[PDB]
């Protein structure tokens, strides 16, 4: 259902150059998980009914950075600003989604397709649309399904984004990595979720919700057994998330 | 641009009976200004672009009552609940707008036309759509015009709703009546606004903004000189406000 806009050759050349610069920067700075979180938090505010929010550059605004679910994302924005300044032709919206795609690639994940053309919008969405880590399956469906318009498959695959990174007690309050290799994009999130709590590792109530739901659980099992299947479904879901409200809602 | 819904004869009979009961109750309780504020605060959250918010009964929800601009409105809702219970067939949305229309009538104001059929909606709008008393004309146009879809004339006439009632230092922080006769609906709001600050009386910065704007000021002058003209424009504006998002946005 997507009809992608035309951008100039110069715009396309900037996308390609920025992609390379983002690879080197993100790898050197060890900030792939923070950048994936920035991209997801940016996109996840989309509401299909009103066609408001979504990946349109608003996360750089102090008002959106101040949302409790976005604690620490001011660091991500600050980290990217010098590189963004080398690409004035690119929208912030495109730049942040490109950073998210690169974060997945540089950690060894799938190559998520990227299409340019998002425009920077003036007004941030209201606070409270991002998912609550303390809630369960009904809540996940309210946020990813009723608001964003994504599928149950997308919910499980995207939850696998937690295969990289960690929570911080000073940000959310939760603490620690989901996996033993938090800079490696693999299916270990699902294998750890299945094996139960392990010292040093994290499971949010929202992660655990996937285990007890009749639709989510078979997907968790599938992804734990088959990393290729996880990668395929992940790439599909990340692309959709990154394009919410864009080139047709 | 309105196409009003059909309601049953029993619904119409309840509207008429509730109107009478609201007259007696509001007059006896001396709460007309509080009820006019309840109706206006309910309706003023409408956003024409997204077709969200508006006079759809959500003001009774704890979450909307908790909005800072709605301080004290929990009292208004509590006051009306026993009477509302005598009319189970009526929507809360209709009931609160009817209370606002009656508040104006019983204090001697114009007879604002009323059409039933608003449905009670499940979700309150986000906080922050109601006007800020410390701001000026640009802000008033953003809220009443860009969001609600009302005219400059409507802004000045509706500001005259302050001809009844008072601010409270424990609610907004502002304090006192706009007029010497705060239970009498007349054009004195405009005459006091023009005459400058008077001890015992209140002018918000948002009221004062009407004085210096090239479009608003001639209307203030007109209403101060001609109460009949004020009543006509007020009735038109109140009707529009009470029907935002209803029977065609
Ligand atoms: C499914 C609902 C989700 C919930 C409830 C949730 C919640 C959280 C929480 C509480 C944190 C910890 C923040 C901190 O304390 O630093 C976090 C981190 C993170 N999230 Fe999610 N999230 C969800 C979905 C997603 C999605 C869809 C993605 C991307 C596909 C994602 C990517 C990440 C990453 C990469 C981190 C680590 C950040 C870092 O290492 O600094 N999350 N998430
Ligand atoms: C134009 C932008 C407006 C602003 C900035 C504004 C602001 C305020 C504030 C700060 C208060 C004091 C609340 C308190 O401390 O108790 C108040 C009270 C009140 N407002 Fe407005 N208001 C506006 C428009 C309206 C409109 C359109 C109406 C109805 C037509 C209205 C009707 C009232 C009434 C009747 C009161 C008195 C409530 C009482 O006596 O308890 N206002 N308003
Ligand atoms: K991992
Ligand atoms: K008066």
């Amino acid at each position: 259902g997507k009809s992608y806009p035309t951008v100039s050759a110069d715009y396309q050349k900037a996308v390609e150059k920025a992609k390379k610069k983002l690879r080197g920067f993100i790898a050197e700075k060890r900030c792939a998980p923070l950048m994936l979180r920035l991209a997801a938090c940016s996109a996840g505010t989309f509401d299909k009914g009103t066609k408001t929010g979504g990946p349109f550059g608003t996360i750089k605004h102090p008002a959106e950075l101040a949302h409790s679910a976005n604690n620490g994302l001011d660091i991500a924005v600050r980290l990217l600003e010098p590189l963004k300044a080398e690409f004035p032709i690119l929208s912030y919206a495109d730049f942040y989604q490109l950073a998210g795609v690169v974060a997945v690639e540089v950690t060894g994940g799938p190559e998520v397709p990227f299409h340019p053309g998002r425009e920077d919008k003036p007004e941030p969405p209201p606070e409270g649309r991002l998912p609550d880590a303390t809630k369960g399956s009904d809540h996940l469906r309210d946020v990813f399904g009723k608001a964003m318009g994504l599928t149950d498959q997308d919910i499980v695959a995207l939850s696998g984004g937690h295969t990289i990174g960690a929570a911080h007690k000073e940000r959310s309050g939760f603490e620690g990595p989901w996996t033993s290799n938090p800079l490696i994009f693999d299916n270990s999130y699902f294998t750890e979720l299945l094996s139960g709590e392990k010292e040093g590792l994290l499971q949010l109530p929202s992660d655990k919700a996937l285990l007890s739901d009749p639709v989510f659980r078979p997907l968790v099992d599938k992804y734990a057994a088959d990393e290729d299947a996880f990668f395929a479904d992940y790439a599909e879901a990340h692309q959709k998330l990154s394009e919410l409200g864009f080139a047709d809602a």
